[PDB]
């Protein structure tokens, strides 16, 4: 089974921390990335390996197992290098438009597969798409933890209002995905302008507020803007599905080289 | 599960072709590699899931999923780029030694996940490690050949003759009809390092296969280490010895090969 015996992991450096859980790098048939949880965690520790154990392919971080002693942890591969928010929004590594639609393209791959599994993201966002060795596209779920300013601006309006007690979706993650292709495109991030967050809460719940399209760059492609566009629409029914977001963007990177 | 549905899957471009497997480039969720069986290779086909369905490691080849319908079907993750053997031989790609030892530590690690997972590869050699966008290992089996005797509990080399340069002396000698174990990997393993420090095939010099068969089963025979470049460190030229040992109780283990290696490739930087 997937079940590491213990003694087995040599955890190494502490990454980063928050509440509930810790993530080391560590030793383990060479280079891994260990979470390990608090005793209290242990329901969502078995909900998390339950998603991940679901997972094979190459856009998705690698499972590799879990530890329930003398603490529950979560085993994964090693990712080398940064986040894509880190390259657009920290560091200014300036990428050139083949590589852009590259990211846009891996990244609808690892989306299409989830929602072929029956997963909903639920947290999609430029600092969860791992930048691996610079070049392959790692999606996961990187945060340890109003509590929510870090997902705000890639959140739905239906989400934001919090509309059933259950707004996450299809349609939801694919809003994210907008946003992240608002960012690869303009290489900002949206509502760049707007000073409070309570501003950005309020208008894009009501409808009010909407990313400036007008900020692509002029190398942005027209069917790139427009995918763009029918991923961002209020209205969840109206935004396309992954599979024809991928066979657009596919079809367009053929297009360009 | 692992199931894919029928009419999933667009096979495209026929990549290679051999007796019972053939291998495609395709798209499900993204590229990847198909590779369609014969209905007779049923039990095979089951083996080769049972034992794919057992790997999650960044160096071994992603298994993605598996069709029954029409055919019987295996997809994995699709490598960009060539082998180690094409990169080493066929062209003249020359690495720097950081990369060469690099490529060993992947290798050592694909090849450590294997055994504590109890899996005998059987067959590696720098054909089977793929350089995955020319940086990161994938070890897997691409042979599609079967070539043996089905029926033979002792058996050929006239089918085996991209094999036998990596094969063992007792592996040659099919001593016990149980030749194959994790001693029988590292030897194999010691091979690829020759390869990555000399930069070439052992026995380049001798031109019969039959000698070569002869002379390493009976232990008139083993690779020139004289050969390795100047730049080979001390501590790797001692390890790929230790590995190409004829007594397979005398050669190391993966943990220890592994250990031996990340601690040099640090002691480089
Ligand atoms: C160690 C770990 C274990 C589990 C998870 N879990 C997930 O990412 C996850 C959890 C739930 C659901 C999903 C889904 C399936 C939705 C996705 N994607 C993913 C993350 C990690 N974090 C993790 C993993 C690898 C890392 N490599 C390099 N660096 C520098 C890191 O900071 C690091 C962090
Ligand atoms: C499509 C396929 C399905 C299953 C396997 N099977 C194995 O690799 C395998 C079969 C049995 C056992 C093992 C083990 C686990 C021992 C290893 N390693 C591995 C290979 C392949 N071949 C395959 C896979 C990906 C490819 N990408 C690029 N190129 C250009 C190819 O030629 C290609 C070929």
């Amino acid at each position: 089974d997937w079940e590491i015996p213990d003694g087995q992991i040599t955890v190494g450096q502490r990454i980063g921390s928050g509440s509930f859980g810790t993530v080391y790098k560590g030793k383990w048939h060479g280079d891994v990335a260990v979470k390990m949880l608090t005793p209290q965690q242990l329901q969502a520790f078995k909900n998390e390996v339950g998603v991940l154990r679901k997972t094979r392919h190459v856009n998705i971080l690698l499972f590799m197992g879990y530890s329930t002693k003398p603490q529950l942890a979560i085993v994964t591969q090693w990712c080398e290098g940064s986040s894509l928010y880190h390259h657009l929004h920290a560091s200014e590594t300036k990428f050139e438009m083949k590589k852009l639609i590259d990211i846009a393209r891996q990244t609808a791959r690892g989306m299409d597969y989830l929602h072929a599994k029956s997963i909903i993201h639920r947290d999609l966002k430029s600092n969860n798409i791992f930048l691996h060795e610079d070049n392959t596209v790692k999606i996961g779920d990187f945060g340890l933890a109003e509590q929510l300013s870090g997902s705000i601006l890639w959140m739905a309006p239906e989400v934001i209002r919090m509309q059933d007690s259950n707004p996450y979706s299809f349609q939801s993650d694919v809003y994210a995905f907008g946003i992240v292709l608002y960012e690869l495109m303009t290489g900002q991030l949206p509502y760049s302008n707007i000073n409070n967050r309570d501003q950005i809460i309020e208008m894009v719940g009501r409808g009010s507020l909407s990313p400036d399209l007008s900020k692509v760059r002029s190398n942005c492609p027209k069917r790139m803007k427009r995918l763009m566009a029918e991923c961002l629409k209020k209205k969840r029914d109206e935004r396309p599905s992954f599979p024809r977001i991928l066979a657009e963007i596919e079809e367009l990177a053929r297009e360009l080289s």
